[PDB]
């Protein structure tokens, strides 16, 4: 019987690769998603045309609130319901705005930044741990750039080093469980097209490693490892993937 | 004209020994305090005594709420209503309690370890900045061990993760503004007066230095360090004060 | 044609392991060793049964001198000597031993320990760079997972890991924009020296917070066959732990 | 009686700040220097004149060899020939030059580099163990931006980080003997007077606190409080002085 995975964030961009090279490698999936409807549904149409009964779509908004830990349950919950079982969890769901310290309000920033970002992966781990040979394991989407943080992200880079604090500290308390936590930190992947192209190349010129963002295929091998057989003796680790961009002094 | 500052957390243990320090400096002091009433006006008292008109309490909890924001700008405006100026903002108060992953609910347990350790600094980091030959910092207290974590704390461990990226990019978007943003980072100290002989010394056994917890003052003198002319051009670091112990191994 | 690796330190143990995997992903390797003459041969010659002509040895002395540059650039030498081209060097022989702060006089310990941790692999990476001025060129660093938590009295072994850290990244830096990847894999405790007394294995094993055991030289293996790999072509810079959760564990 | 330190590298610059400080505290002072000895002397001289028999000077390269060990022997040796004791050794004698990886021959640069920013550290480290209200320390003069380097640099920033090892290895095996190992750690301090004003603004701009690099002065006062008994139960750490540099991002 296949293995099943929890990807956060799922209907584009990276969590979208990530869902569709799970899902290639053999694992079932939950596509969650907030706002993404129709591209979720969609990943879901191709996922199952292509294998049938591997792919599900479960909606959740992911800011932190007093509901919150219920909203996580049933996610993990949906992949027990579709597939009897949930060996992978990915958490890749992030707002991601700028806060400056000096139109939405404080309570409703710290509250998108911190949920998505840390709160709601916590909430997501313990319900997962306590719903459970296997190979289990959670993998977080970090921040390569966590320690030169961009200028006005002081929520954003906070809920960051707590997701960095969790991968540790999970890690750590799932050893006993054989459950691994790890964490995949990208520099820059997927441009917006929002973006100006002279912002865009002058983002690109910064890269050691081919003067270019990461695809969203080439995070997605990072994570894909981490589940993998290959990383058996691996919990606690963050591997970057960011062409060198930490390494770049000012 | 004395320069002034908020603690908090200050009515016992470390925050008390630090507000008392900056008041023997110069400083005049906000104490403030959650549920210790009686310590706090007892300081303020002693501090008084010494000093007439130089320290006043303030009652705040530091729990994330929706008027979390609200109660952190009371603080910082506490201190402007004493003293007409706020120049030094130590963020001390420190909610601490395992979290096991698998009757505090979750969402409390959430709420006052985020609130406390991240999101409440935030806040009055916020505040702070809004409302400014000045020598203006913030000190954090942050966490030796936060890298090799106590079993069952992660929402704790995660708190102070966050605090550490603060502390980094608040030292960044502040640096314009003249404010320094620095951190203590504690290993163990003041052991609870509850604990057994037998506990107590396996802990001290642990630290490479004199085999002993820190005391409150050592803590008091890595804060002061920081908020004085000698560390002018200090800003993101954060020192640990933990005598050898985050380096020994398992 | 197939693609080469240099494995230093490799006829024992975890580069053995190491050149072992390369060889069975369709790498021709150069098996680089010191004084275990025996066991590379022994290793070359069971890799040339499976492949024939696709493994060397190559024997030197990593202890820092005056001709370490010199031995550094004879070692990627013999890879391209034997198979024409080199696409992957595997830092991984390095001495260990205790140099408390208060046999051999103390020249010896700091050429031995700085030489075959930091300064070989400095050395090897020039050679490297140099001699290559459809390719996935990339660099592995055998590093060390509990560098800042050292064992007590490894003080020169310390420094070590902890230049070879710094190397990875500066090499990332310097030679990303010549396609050359730098990246590191820092075990835990791994294959305990079977030699070593059982209760002292017990007490290791115990500390590890995921499954109370040592690596394997194989799982350490698996993080440099990722490295090397089509799947890991954004990654330079970073190292990966392979420690089970060893580092994450308060005294 | 008075305390006694040895500064390496401390005729000019960053190093003689520090001896000047130390001097200015109470310390008696070894001034040890590679080839400025016209500086040196003359900074002997300076400090004499103020309290007699103060300070002496010693010469001796910190270029890695087979004679290193005894020079760094006959550094400690020297301040107790001069003060019948050491209490404090302040390691800052540095050389820093491009080693592209691609006339001095590259065996001298790995000797200068390495031997100047780590195995002198070390072999003075040893020498000043050997020899031991006590206030024993060593301060390493470490560096900020060693996880985003200069480009070329690697033999100096593999130095650098293997100076933290030391500072960290030498900790936890000298706590026993009451002798804390720290370390301070530079941005861009004393910029040469010789680079054009306007290359010195283009790194002064990056520096958030201030857009300026930090003096001599303000390194030293970190070295200061390092030594002081402010600082006595810290030990493993290393303070950055470096206004910012370290957080910005490329
Ligand atoms: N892109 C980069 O260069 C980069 C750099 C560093 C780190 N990372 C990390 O890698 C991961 C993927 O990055 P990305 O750029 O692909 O992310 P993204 O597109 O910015 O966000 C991914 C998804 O997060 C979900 N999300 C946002 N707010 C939410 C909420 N309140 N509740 C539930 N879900 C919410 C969204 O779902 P809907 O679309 O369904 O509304 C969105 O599609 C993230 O964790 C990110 O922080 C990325
Ligand atoms: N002690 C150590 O060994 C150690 C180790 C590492 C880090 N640290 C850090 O250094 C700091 C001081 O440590 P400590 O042991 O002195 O702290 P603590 O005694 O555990 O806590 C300090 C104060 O925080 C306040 N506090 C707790 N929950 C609160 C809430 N919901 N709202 C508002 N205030 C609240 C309490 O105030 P009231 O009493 O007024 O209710 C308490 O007096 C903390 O930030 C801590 O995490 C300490
Ligand atoms: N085992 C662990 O738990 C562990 C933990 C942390 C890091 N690591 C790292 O992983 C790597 C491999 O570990 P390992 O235990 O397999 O290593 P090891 O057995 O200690 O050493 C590997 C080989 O290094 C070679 N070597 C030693 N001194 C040399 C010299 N002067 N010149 C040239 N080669 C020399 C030896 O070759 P000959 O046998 O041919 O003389 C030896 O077989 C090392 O870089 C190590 O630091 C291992
Ligand atoms: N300046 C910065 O912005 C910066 C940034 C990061 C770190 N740091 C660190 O802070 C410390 C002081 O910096 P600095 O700029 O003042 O250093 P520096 O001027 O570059 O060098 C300090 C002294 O090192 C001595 N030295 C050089 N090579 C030597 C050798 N082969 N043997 C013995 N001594 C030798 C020299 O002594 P003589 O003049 O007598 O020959 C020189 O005056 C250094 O460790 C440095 O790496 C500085
Ligand atoms: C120039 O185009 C981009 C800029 C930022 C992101 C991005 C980051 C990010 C954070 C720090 C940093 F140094 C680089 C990237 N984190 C993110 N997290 C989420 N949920 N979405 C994102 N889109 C990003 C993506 C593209
Ligand atoms: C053995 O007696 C103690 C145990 C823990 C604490 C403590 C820590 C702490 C965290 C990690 C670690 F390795 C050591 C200490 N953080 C804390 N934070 C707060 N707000 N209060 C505390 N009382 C502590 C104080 C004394
Ligand atoms: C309990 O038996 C072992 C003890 C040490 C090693 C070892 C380490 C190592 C260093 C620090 C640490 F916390 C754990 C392991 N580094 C090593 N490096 C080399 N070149 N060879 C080794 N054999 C080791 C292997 C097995
Ligand atoms: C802009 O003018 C300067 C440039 C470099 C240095 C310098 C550094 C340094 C290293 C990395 C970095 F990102 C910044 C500085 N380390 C140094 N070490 C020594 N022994 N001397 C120095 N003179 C420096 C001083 C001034």
């Amino acid at each position: 019987e296949a293995p099943a995975a929890v990807v956060t964030g799922a209907a584009k961009r990276i969590g979208r690769a990530i869902a569709v090279k799970l899902h290639q490698t053999g694992y079932r999936v939950v596509i969650h998603y907030h706002n993404s409807a129709e591209a979720a549904v969609s990943l879901a149409d191709e996922l199952n045309k292509e294998r049938s009964n591997t792919a599900v779509v479960c909606q959740a908004d992911l800011t932190n609130s007093n509901v919150l830990p219920a909203s996580c349950e049933e996610i993990i919950n949906s992949c027990f319901r579709a597939f009897g079982r949930c060996d992978v969890l990915v958490n890749n769901a992030s707002a991601f705005y700028p806060t400056p310290l000096v139109g939405k309000t404080v309570e409703t920033q710290v509250a998108e930044l911190i949920g998505t970002n840390a709160i709601a992966p916590f909430l997501l781990t313990m319900s997962f741990a306590q719903r459970q040979s296997s190979n289990l394991s959670i993998v977080n989407l970090c921040d390569a750039m966590v320690d030169q943080p961009c200028m006005a992200f002081s929520l954003y880079n906070m809920g960051k080093h707590a997701l960095v604090g969790l991968t540790q500290s999970a890690a750590l308390e799932l050893a006993p469980y054989g459950i691994r936590v790890n964490g995949v930190a990208p520099g820059v992947s997927l441009l917006p097209v929002a973006m100006g192209e002279e912002e865009k190349d002058k983002w690109r010129r910064k890269v050691p490693l081919g003067r270019r963002e990461a695809s969203a295929e080439q995070i997605a091998d990072a994570v894909i490892f981490l589940v993998s057989g290959s990383a058996q003796y691996i919990t606690g680790s963050i591997i970057k993937v960011d062409g060198g961009l930490s390494l770049v002094h000012a």
